[PDB]
């Protein structure tokens, strides 16, 4: 059988009951009206979980969710999303070397984790008001 009652987002288990499909939970294990709703199911809150692991961060999705590198980061194995630590292959991007960079040709650049410094090239100095080892950063 298959109850034709069954509410969004769940599908029938025999003639008078539904299940809430994968991804989705209810009030009670059973549903067995129509009036009962199949809601998503947050998997980046619960952190007991595992993680998605380094240099990543968890997004939730109407269905599901997804790993993906944080800014500054990206994948080796070009996978830009993913669903476990396993998978995790986030890896910090060399904006320096890469020549991705954005710095004023007046500093050099300088990577670190996560971003990048722009610094003021030895016997420089830094232009009024913005500072050193910064992405603004401006020397003279
Ligand atoms: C993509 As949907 C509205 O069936 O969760
Ligand atoms: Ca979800
Ligand atoms: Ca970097």
């Amino acid at each position: 059988g298959c109850a034709r009652w069954c509410p969004q987002d769940s599908s029938c288990v025999n003639a008078t009951a539904c299940r809430c499909n994968p991804g989705f939970s209810s009030f009670s294990e059973i549903i067995t009206t129509p009036m009962e709703t199949c809601d998503d199911i947050n998997e980046c809150a619960t952190l007991s979980k595992v993680s998605c692991g380094k240099f990543s961060d968890c997004w939730n999705t109407e269905g599901s969710y997804d790993c993906v590198c944080s800014p500054g980061y990206e994948p080796v194995s070009g996978a830009k999303t993913f669903k476990n630590e396993s998978e995790n292959t986030c890896q910090d991007v060399d904006e320096c070397s890469s020549g991705q960079h954005q710095c004023d040709s007046s500093t050099v650049c300088f990577n670190t984790v996560g971003s990048y410094s722009c610094r003021c090239r030895p016997g420089w100095k830094p232009r009024h008001g913005i500072p050193n080892n910064q992405k603004d950063t401006v020397c003279e």
